[PDB]
């Protein structure tokens, strides 16, 4: 809508405190006009028609129960540009500065977020397996991380190449956790998952296995359940790119770390200079190798250490 710029502050889903952009019109919405063309949070209201409602609130305070997933979907989404915009000179998940669009309060006990080809969307969980699904950075980020592979590379989302798919959206969802640096970790989902137990996540890239996923190539899924297990053999690339940021031997073979900026590069690079729509495992290494070929020229420790890397997993 049209209206002015204002800051308001609420309480997200956790019950931490933070500011937020909004647009004053009679109401004060959840529109961010400081990025790109524009952050848009909406209010699905418990049901499944999409968007849902702008976010309209009173008096730009938004510490109820009720307004918590929305603080969060909303702040986080301007997070995430951030990292894209001010690390990897992308302009919002199109190149080109698109509105960014979240509803949040989706369905009733839904234990899911996605992209769903034009916004991101948020369920509140069960609250048991889950809370409201925007109150996790990683989360927030996996997702809009999703609309950026659907503009770049267009992984196919089954099989391999939607395990690359998957893969991308944790990396990045990390990396851009790592980028708020509240408590970052290796771990996937750590903050809404499973209210009831400490210590867990929905995955983990730094040890795949603890959650059932695979972290060598010998141990991949290949029937049909989850689109031909997508967020399952992600497990061998999430333990790829964890081998070469932080380093480490996995199945015998040695990895020299080298950062998480690093692997950054690497990755952004090969999703949108290298893949495609098809690339399997062995296509994302060589998009690897040729992407910090590029970025650290072809002696660098960083081609040596993708490499490395590729080979504990067990892709050539
Ligand atoms: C880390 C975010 C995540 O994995 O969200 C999903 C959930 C919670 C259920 C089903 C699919 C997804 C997804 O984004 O792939
Ligand atoms: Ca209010
Ligand atoms: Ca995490
Ligand atoms: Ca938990
Ligand atoms: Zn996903």
């Amino acid at each position: 809508i049209t209206g002015t710029s204002t800051v308001g502050v609420g309480r997200g889903v956790l019950g931490d405190q933070k500011n937020i952009n909004t647009t004053y019109s009679t109401y004060y919405y959840l529109q961010d006009n400081t990025r790109g063309d524009g952050i848009f949070t909406y209010d699905a209201k418990y049901r499944t028609t999409l968007p849902g409602s702008l976010w309209a609130d009173a008096d730009n305070q938004f510490f109820a129960s009720y307004d918590a997933p929305a603080v969060d979907a909303h702040y986080y989404a301007g997070v995430t540009y951030d990292y894209y915009k001010n690390v990897h000179n992308r302009l919002s998940y199109d190149g080109n500065n698109a509105a960014i669009r979240s509803s949040v309060h989706y369905s009733q006990g839904y234990n899911n977020a996605f992209w769903n080809g034009s916004e991101m969307v948020y369920g509140d969980g069960d609250g048991q397996t889950f809370i409201p699904l925007s109150g996790g950075i990683d989360v927030v980020a996996h997702e809009l991380t999703h609309a950026v592979t659907d503009y770049t590379a267009g992984l196919i989302y089954q099989n391999e190449s939607g395990a690359i798919n998957e893969a991308i959206s944790d990396i990045f969802g990390t990396l851009v956790e790592f980028y708020a640096n509240k408590n970052p970790d290796w771990e996937i989902g750590e903050d809404v998952y499973t209210p009831g137990i400490s210590g867990d996540s929905l995955r983990s890239m730094s040890d795949p296995a603890k959650y059932g996923d695979p972290d060598h190539y010998s141990k991949r899924y290949t029937g049909t359940q989850d689109n031909g297990g997508v967020h399952i053999n992600s497990g061998i690339i999430n333990k790829a790119a964890y081998l070469i940021s932080q380093g480490g031997t996995h199945y015998g073979v040695s990895v020299v770390g080298i950062g998480r900026d690093k692997l950054g590069k690497i990755f952004y690079r090969a999703l949108t200079q290298y893949l495609t729509p098809t690339s399997n495992f062995s296509q994302l290494r060589a998009a690897a190798v040729q992407s910090a070929t590029d970025l650290y020229g072809s002696t660098s420790q960083e081609v040596a250490s993708v490499k490395q890397a590729f080979d504990a997993v067990g892709v050539k």
